[PDB]
């Protein structure tokens, strides 16, 4: 029977009992029924190379499509594997072949991951100014109808100036802040106005329910190895049949480049000599959370649950706030943010005007020079790692620091109030002027 | 206290299954169980403690590999960094270098490129819109060092006849199919005298022939350590001297350390091009890790590299020359005795196949010569008994022999190791004599 979830859940995991894993939304883990797994497939790998990697390579490959394909309730014609999020997304950016009048222009959200805002960037170079793009700032904690509102008008703004909009970057849940953002409304609009909506969703696939078919996005990224329990270097890049020609070429470009089984499946097959493994263990975590686990809608129910309540504790003990709208949405997977006891004095080159809410919740408050925030940023990372055992990630937001506190289903309320009276002598030693 | 004798003897440090006979190395390599080791061991550390490790070891780990990498290679520290494969950095050449606003600039490239690399050409131009071309240099094997340089030097001297500008040459240090080595010692040198962008596909490189990279000093230059060099799966190194690192503008993929154009306080620290290929996607960067730890074993455990090189650059002409007169044939070799300067070797296989009108090849009077009384298969069956020849070889006698169609002929490449000896070769002949005789006799069907 199923397992029931908590700190006895560790058992089936590989973590160093002395730390704690309060950030599984970075890097993932996996549990060691699948580690065994990903050895196994490495040891078929050595004894028999050219016949297991030749040949049972696209097998186990469309053994893990399918098993994955059947989890987001989408044809497995449409879903390859990538490395990560990051070359899923760089795939989409660099291919896209730009309009030759040179008015496209690409949207995306402040709250982008840096790795994808820089491929942004570079493409932008690397074309020669035929694209560029739009950067739509966002404050949280951001109402949905505010972050809608922002993207109509950035669309409004950009035919004002004589640009198309041709594409967006479009999170299904954004890094740092981790928060749930309104995906659903942001790709209707992006049909409605015919903007290429480049859903990156690394925090989604066994987090939150993607609706792919219901949202019917142009493109979909999202990392097996952050919340499917996949070893470490695999993302499912989604592609609709409507679309799968733009993508003219893989990351990096390999045999199955066709100069002017489907042929965009058959592409990703062979894209350079790597370890496979990864990609074949999708299926077997996709069984064991099935049957080992109550299955993913009981795992995504638990951590979601457990988000909201032990970030609500963390708060309570900090005597702070976490990371919440008025309609409740900001937390609709496994991450939560909260707020750090403490303020940033305001930078002189970039000062950020506080609303009456943001000022009247930092009185009392200890303030930390901004000279000092970087400074201080470095000694609450070294101290958590060195003398706590455990990494607990900080967004800085309109001079205050936000801890993304990641719940997983080997974690549970104990585990929250530790991390919650970690951190409160944590910033008390701050207060002290401890960093320095 | 000494380094261990090579051949089967060796078997035993290796994971492959007993029963399979491992005739191409060359293709995907493997490792010695003590490495398989180190990899299993940084992954155990990488789920141990997942930020701790992946955020500040990695780049640790990495210099580690990168320091005992320069010293093999004998060039400084700060112009090598790791790559996933071959395939990625060749990739990250062609994509970032910047052609003439003119579009006079072409790709000059010879037809043994390896298929995904002159791809990587033709999407390159695609994707680029015709403002940087290619010209294709075709070459007949077996072929002499001084009609390759003379084809080089014919392909520079038209290409500006045309108005074009050669700009970048890809060019190998041991060619793929056939398995040969390239005289790119004399076509970098020529790119400089013509100042033309020198990018080495040198993936059959490192661990098997001496790269010469200080001699040769190349523009670019990507050697897969997976291969030659005992490193797990996913790992070459990419050297770029530090006169042309301002040219790879971004890595692939572009990650945190692409820096848009348009201060700084870099201190006496890690140059910018290195760091920026520390993290680029998240991936399992055991392989990477493993390099150092290939090295010293190949040192400590095997005698160090020119040993290992030795042996198998012996053992390939001797057990080539085998094969060749078990089947009756000949090894693939030019008057100077120079494409086996590795562990590679081609031997013909003991037919011959029938012309085809569509792209008829005219044979100079050896290749009459050499292919008279020899048992003719039909061109409409020329790839059915390729294939046959792959499934059989597999199937009934569990190797793997990879073979290049080359002007009417197969060309069988075989892979020397140190952990194979001169049986193995006569074990290769003796299976694919059995082999060819089957084909004579039609069995293919």
């Amino acid at each position: 029977g199923p397992l029931p979830f908590g700190n006895s859940l560790l058992k089936e995991f590989v973590l160093d009992p002395a730390y704690r894993n309060l950030n599984h939304g970075s890097f993932g883990t996996i549990p060691s029924a699948i580690q065994q797994k990903l050895r196994s497939y490495q040891t078929a790998a050595e004894a028999r190379p050219c016949p297991f990697l030749r040949y049972q390579t696209p097998v186990l490959l469309d053994e893990s499509r399918a098993a994955v394909a059947n989890l987001l309730k989408v044809p497995v014609e449409t879903v390859v594997f990538v490395a990560n999020a990051t070359m899923g997304v760089n795939t989409v950016l660099r291919n896209i072949v730009w309009s030759a009048d040179g008015k496209d222009e690409i949207l995306y959200f402040d709250t982008i991951y840096g790795a994808c805002g820089k491929t942004i960037d570079y493409v932008i170079e690397d074309k020669r100014g035929i694209v560029s793009s739009r950067c739509i700032p966002l404050i949280y904690p951001a109402e949905d109808d505010d972050v809608v509102a922002a993207f109509r008008d950035a669309i409004k703004k950009s035919r004002e100036e004589g640009k198309r909009p041709r594409l967006a970057v479009i999170d299904v849940v954004s890094s740092m802040p981790g928060v749930r953002f309104p995906f659903e409304d942001i790709v209707k609009i992006c049909k409605e106005e015919e903007i290429i909506s480049c859903v990156d969703g690394a925090q989604g696939i066994g987090m939150v329910d993607l609706k792919i078919t219901e949202t019917d996005p142009d493109f979909l990224i999202s990392n097996c190895h952050k919340w499917l329990f996949t070893p470490r270097g695999c993302a499912v890049f989604y592609v609709p049949v409507r679309n799968q020609h733009l993508i003219r070429s893989t990351l990096p470009t390999s045999h199955g480049f066709v100069p002017q089984k489907s042929a965009f499946v058959s592409n990703f097959e062979f894209v350079g000599t790597v370890d496979n493994s990864p990609f074949f263990c999708v299926k077997d975590a996709i069984k064991w959370r099935e049957e080992v686990l109550g299955g993913e809608e009981r795992i995504m129910e638990y951590m979601t649950k457990l988000a909201r309540e032990g970030g609500q504790k963390v708060a309570e003990i900090l005597g702070t706030r976490v990371l919440e709208n008025s309609t409740g949405t900001l937390i609709r997977c496994a991450m939560v943010n909260i707020a750090l006891p403490f303020v940033v004095g305001e930078d002189p080159k970039a000062p950020v005007k506080l609303t009456e809410k943001e000022e009247k919740d930092v009185e009392g408050l200890y303030e930390i020079p901004h000279e000092e925030a970087n400074m201080a940023f470095k000694w609450m990372y070294n101290v958590l790692q060195d003398e706590f055992n455990t990494f607990v990630p900080m967004t800085f937001h309109r001079r205050r620091f936000w801890a993304r506190l990641s719940a997983q289903v080997y974690l549970e309320m104990s585990d929250f109030e530790w991390a919650g009276k970690t951190l409160k002598e944590l910033c008390e030693r701050v207060a002290k002027g401890e960093y320095k």
